[PDB]
């Protein structure tokens, strides 16, 4: 039966959605509009509320709970989002419960992830967009670092538009409290030395920017991947964009974390205000 | 420098080829191999259509993005090799030349496969001939067979990870989430995919068996041209042993017929590949 | 028309005896054996004495009631085949002499056995003679000694599944529920009898040491003349290993502490068919 | 500890009982008078409620729970019989529950099964005692089609007389409601097609009949078992019956699922109405 | 009067030696053996080193305290020797020479051991010396193999259970809790240490990998001269492979390295004894 | 989160415990002063109450519960030392709970146990000590047997030293309601034939205060170990011990239970009254 899943410690109720009938509360609760993605961790759906009307996007668990390690995971994900809270550059999560140890998360409805978005682009990408996702994305870095949070997974798959084009950072599966693992591509150097902070984040959004900026795939591996995280730009990869972005990516990219910018220091800059 | 990785271990594990200089700063790797093209890249890394400048002869290297970015990381990896090794020789697996790392980088020798199932029968419409399929069926079967002869279960078998060989011969690959059965324990399979998953997984314990629903589930996929379900009532339907007509119609009694026998939900009454492979339809 | 059932199978599966004409409407089974009389019918189906008009010797042949109800239903009556002929021939074992189908219905031809322990034991009183016990004792222990070398667990241990043989030799039979450890893996046993289950399957997991405990149920039911408990306190106490006196009195200390071991609530401090076939009191 | 088991969505009380005491609620709030059956399933007993003082009978499981496919199993029962509701010509649950694992269903006390009844009788079993048996299962059919209900296993061990030898319908574990295996020996052969509906009970029921009629045991297999699904009456089970008898069990016994009478069309005829 | 404990057993139960009359009213182990000291006493009764008045050998017999107090009591006991018999002769694992009972008093007579590497470790300092380490590592690993191998795990692998040889050689010993995979079914262990437990063991389930933990955390702690924690954070890190740096520190990065691989959470990516005897720090 | 474990049928509130923080209930909840024990079962330490700022003793177990016989086997622990109540001899449960599957027992702050106590002492222990230990367990016994409780674990480990030296009866984790194993160093002989009673603790006290008495380390086994349970008195036992205590000892040690003197019957005699 529905449980309400929450870290602000509960039964759920709505319009459409009568108990003693079989289906689901999220088959009873919502139209189905549209498969949003699917893969290892089940499906995102397009859903209007049967209860407001209004449109959301519902994440679906695949199989049952398939044991703590599996739970555990799956519920991690939820205190994340919880504790990340409502901000205009991070995807908002309306509810989460279970029901037959399938797991829905209720988020609002975004658009496609920048990584959809620019690939559907060329690499005629404007210039000037680039700056709205990069402005957009360290408010909600700078968000996240002065509540002691680390996302770990800064990337264009994890990033969203919201309508009017602001774009969001989702996918809080990988975020920790700093106290209380992430992309390769990404990946920020001082981690493979077992250190981490919240300049991890500032990294890995300087290359989630190098990359739809250049409309170039970043490197899998060999010296192309190690020269980045020595702080090397190739020209290949820094033609076409202007001295000034060029300039900022130099400084998110610094291979010493103690010596990388802030989001907040990032967002004081001329270049990076209104 | 270039340590061989292997857990049938030798006091030989520095690494020697021709065009291999070791005073060059240049890695093994990118010294000892002619890079034909590119196979595959994700998270994982990379993997190359290699010519050896040793034996000119053409393989598959999987190549790691990053260095070992920890001991889960280093463990996970050098498990592959491990598992890749406890399989051993037979025409129906993916043949390991050698594993080896540098400066924290792991590399996997193989030979050089053709495309996996999901490529090749993706490429294939439902004009793919059922006449390849078991091919494909009888060639897996044998494969498991010889796994699960030696008490080893995959545990991640599906058309991703079963690639094309020499002429038509399907070869299994990916023993990243292999285990020996004993080793182990029979316990909650973390990093595997739902996809395939035998029902007998949610509740914590599994036998051999769970390959032959896997690849119950993967013959299906193929024959079919479908996708398979990635949740709902859909999903458990097929863990609870209903054929949904959407599937199971197009496809011969005769081969609907078997999958039926891979994709019963009871272990204990699931077919297995040595029994399978006992019948007519899938000899020689 | 019949086909052979067998999982070490052969290109020879169409059946033929002396007395069975293909042009004939009458079946196989009606053609090709003398029915002498009916040892047995239930839910399965029907038991029959017949004498093969092949070779003129007696056997026991199964035949089930209706065609194959479904997927589920093949599958479960296959099982039984698949499992009889993973066992082999051992004498304490019901050997198979073959199976076959004929318009979705299952025979099993076995060696003719004698009634059932429940049967035989029933018939006598408490005057049962405690010497014959230790010989099904022996004899039982033998044939899971041979199930469990194999790496076979059999799961369905009991007085109802035990028949009388050639000359006081007991088969085990009704290897319906039996597993290789191994293949299935240790999960919930559904289709289970409780009456003579061992405490560990109520936590999900199992091993050889399951049958040793029904064994001891079941030879301590025919031992007292006894029902055994059908549920509340005097079922749990049997597998918390207390001995509620009214069962272990009227049984040698000898016979009494050898039970014990059998029915150690701890699989894991309970006995083996090899390690109590090792004491003297169970050789020869 | 005692916990109600309904689908009705659930603490128990009773005189007699005390919490504290080491004994079940079972063993606390009821008299165990006789054992009226024993098997698989359990044990079940002749009961004398501490509370009313009433005669019931009480379905105990033997074994603690072995898992979801026996909890889920077990507990089907109950849902099942819940959704019967009371009719006089079904049995009636008062309630159920579960302590230490254990499922207990408590119904209001049946006599012996017809299975029992018929055996205990000769073949001289006046054809009067049957129609009544009859007219009273097909009401018990009626009520069940009519609300979307297939029972599965209706034969003369599942149908027990009532006080004044009303025969009820009971185990309702094989019970489905459409939409949303039973005996060979009484098996509709639609089912052999992989197709069922409510007709499949009026055939069982047809043979139930017949089998207690004749007092003659049903074929096991063979051509015997056969015949009679391709509607054909052995005149060896068909003699000492009135025409009028014979010819509506051949109604109830049409292979033609789609040309079988209904539970409502046979009690619409003379013979069985009063 | 003394009957012979053994499940490879022989119509030779009564027992004889030098010294030994049957008619004096002494007991077998009074009369049979000098007594030069007592190497151990607590619940289970004592240890003696003892003079062989039969071949005048030097042994360890560890005598039970009391009679055997019940069933439970008597099938524990005698499981011990019924493992320890499993287990066969290695060079690295305590041998018993016999066992034998008398008035239900259980003697198991093995050959002498010096002391348990929780006495050997804490009787050194940090002033360990890590090449004796890398010697009890290898010695243990190879008993595991040997266990292994046969399909036994031993489930109480730590110091305590832990005694030096003939020279150098530690050999592993208290078959009390040993297990043969697929007997009694992979499930709770009621009697087991969770100072040493591997976290796999909190979830029902297990396999050999078990031992190969318990070995890790054996060796991490007299390699640290640090206790193991007894509960709260500290315990569960271990358990979700984080090395708190208070250990890790001290040790070579190549032996640090190697408890990491022994640590790993995940059975399923567990390095096995063969495999770890496989690596060059571990051979010869 | 934190469950109050009673047997008196629930949630935990304090002080210092904020629920959103990530530590534990105990570990906000108290401050930890000393560690009294370790072992196989985890750890007692001594803890001051930010709630009262009173000293109490918390016994944490080490591993969640490993299954259900690991759980019950715990949980019975708390069961039996509610079943005990207060007494000023016995070891007092203010409250147990759960947290993670960990198990916490608060009790009253306990000094050392007699086993440590008198190793302490060298043999010039006081018999008037002695006399004092005596009474105060057997009062500890009389107050169980009375309730039909036998202890089963009665040894100079499982007995504290309360404040002004009253020594009180510890670890009811082996105590049993007669009706619903032990230290063989302190085991009664009846035990060995299957039968036991309330007898058998006073054979243990009768022992355990031998020990202590003679401080002298009771035999593992031989003819030393027997002979006692033969009632037969080793004059190595004897010395230095008053012909009054070896007597009461003598009628404490009677190798026939049915013919053993109980606790009550031993606080009626003269030498232990005050
Ligand atoms: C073409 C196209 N493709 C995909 C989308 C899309 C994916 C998506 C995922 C979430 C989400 C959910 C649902 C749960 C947790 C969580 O962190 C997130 C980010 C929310 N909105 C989304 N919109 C839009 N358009
Ligand atoms: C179009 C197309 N796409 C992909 C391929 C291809 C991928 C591939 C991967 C391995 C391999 C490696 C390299 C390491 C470990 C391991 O388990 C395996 C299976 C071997 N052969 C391969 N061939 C060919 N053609
Ligand atoms: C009074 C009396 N009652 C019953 C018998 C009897 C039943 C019986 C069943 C089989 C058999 C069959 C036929 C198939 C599969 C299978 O596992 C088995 C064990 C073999 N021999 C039998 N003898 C004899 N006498
Ligand atoms: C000689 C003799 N033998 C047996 C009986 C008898 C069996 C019986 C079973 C139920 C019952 C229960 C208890 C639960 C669920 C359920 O569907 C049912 C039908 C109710 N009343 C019964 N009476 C009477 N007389
Ligand atoms: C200082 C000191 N302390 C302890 C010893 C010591 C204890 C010991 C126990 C056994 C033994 C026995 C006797 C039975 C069963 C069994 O598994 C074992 C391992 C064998 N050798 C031993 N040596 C030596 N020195
Ligand atoms: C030197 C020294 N060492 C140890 C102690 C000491 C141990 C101890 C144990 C309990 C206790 C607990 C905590 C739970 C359940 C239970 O039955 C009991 C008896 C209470 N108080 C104690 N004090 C004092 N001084
Ligand atoms: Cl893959
Ligand atoms: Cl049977
Ligand atoms: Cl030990």
């Amino acid at each position: 039966q529905p449980r309400r899943v929450s870290f602000r410690g509960e039964t759920l109720q709505s319009p459409g959605y009568d108990p003693s009938r079989p289906e689901s509360f999220f088959q009873q609760s919502f139209q189905r509009l549209s498969r949003l993605g699917h893969g290892s961790y089940g499906e995102v759906f397009k859903v209007r509320s049967k209860e407001d009307g209004r449109l959301y996007a519902v994440k679906r668990s695949m199989s049952p709970f398939r044991g703590p390690k599996d739970r555990a995971r799956k519920l991690a994900e939820v205190g994340s989002h919880e504790k990340v809270g409502q901000h205009p550059c991070c995807v908002r999560l309306e509810q989460a419960w279970e029901e037959g140890g399938i797991l829905y998360l209720q988020t609002e409805l975004c658009g496609p992830s920048l990584q959809q978005h620019c690939e559907a682009w060329g690499a005629s990408l404007p210039e000037a967009q680039v700056w709205g996702y990069l402005r957009d994305t360290l408010l909600a870095l700078a968000h996240l670092h002065s509540q002691g949070l680390v996302h770990l997974d800064v990337k264009p798959a994890n990033i969203f538009l919201g309508p009017r084009g602001r774009c969001k950072l989702g996918d809080f599966g990988l975020l920790v409290e700093l106290g209380t693992e992430g992309d390769p591509r990404y990946m920020a150097p001082e981690l493979l030395q077992g250190s981490y902070g919240t300049a991890a984040d500032v990294f890995s959004l300087g290359l989630t920017i190098l990359e739809v900026a250049c409309n170039m795939e970043l490197p899998h591996g060999g010296e192309g991947w190690q020269q980045l995280r020595q702080g090397y730009l190739p020209p290949e990869f820094t033609a076409g964009l202007s001295s000034e972005l060029r300039s900022v990516l130099v400084m998110m990219l610094e291979p010493d974390p103690k010596l990388r910018a802030t989001a907040e220091a990032l967002l004081a800059l001329p270049v990076l205000r209104q």
